[PDB]
């Protein structure tokens, strides 16, 4: 059970797991150039659990300078009750921490009632009733 | 009216600006060496008009690598009408495409109804129905 960094060379085996995961719509930014530059803008702050060579949860984050922004946080049917969700996200959180980002943010499908349960569980979150998103469509 | 890039030294004008703009709570990120942060992480993103040496509209953007992020859009009352919103909504707009960020968002609170008025008008942009958003506390 090793959580480590992702990077670069990582692409196959995270679009793969993505891929694979049903909550996940996959797109253009989800290819190998758009992964290489997040990596490269976000350096340390997306990781990964690996174990025996098999990538089995996955945390993409970043931030912009001001917040943090978490993507895709994924672990396998076969690895839940392991803590591993909670152990990448206080990691990325720590790590956003040094480069002084203080306060992050998800989106979450309404649609997505697993995820939706997921983070109304997390007491160091909560759910934003003081705002309207736009995005461009 | 000139409408340039926001850089280090901008830091006092832009911030009196937003110390006078009602809609702005000014938080920990808006003082220098975040602000400083962010405008060398988001090198030419954030835009601002200046007219006679005064500092009249802004408009903050970064982005993570996958997603733009709209921040602090401010244009002055005597100016209104101008179309200068717009303007530098256009030009944050493509230079993010240049990054290859091709989706933006803006937070807006429910209080802001003026706020609120100018993003429900703008036809490129979308209010997500579809979202709730978690933020750390």
């Amino acid at each position: 059970m090793q959580l480590r960094s992702v990077i670069a060379a990582d692409h196959p085996a995270l679009f793969a797991l993505w891929s694979r995961t049903p909550g996940i719509r996959l797109r253009a930014e989800d290819a190998y150039p758009f992964f290489l530059a997040y990596l490269q803008r976000n350096p340390g702050l997306s990781l990964l659990v690996e174990t025996e060579g098999e990538v089995i949860a996955c945390l993409m984050a970043g931030h912009d300078g001001r917040r943090g922004y978490l993507q895709h946080l994924v672990v396998d049917p076969g690895y839940r009750g392991l803590g591993l969700a909670r152990r990448m996200l206080d990691e990325v959180l720590a790590r956003l921490a040094r480069e002084g980002i203080g306060k992050s943010h998800v989106f979450v499908l309404d649609a997505a009632e697993e995820a939706q349960a997921f983070w109304r569980a997390q007491s160091d979150w909560e759910r934003r009733k003081d705002i309207q998103v736009f995005s461009t469509r």
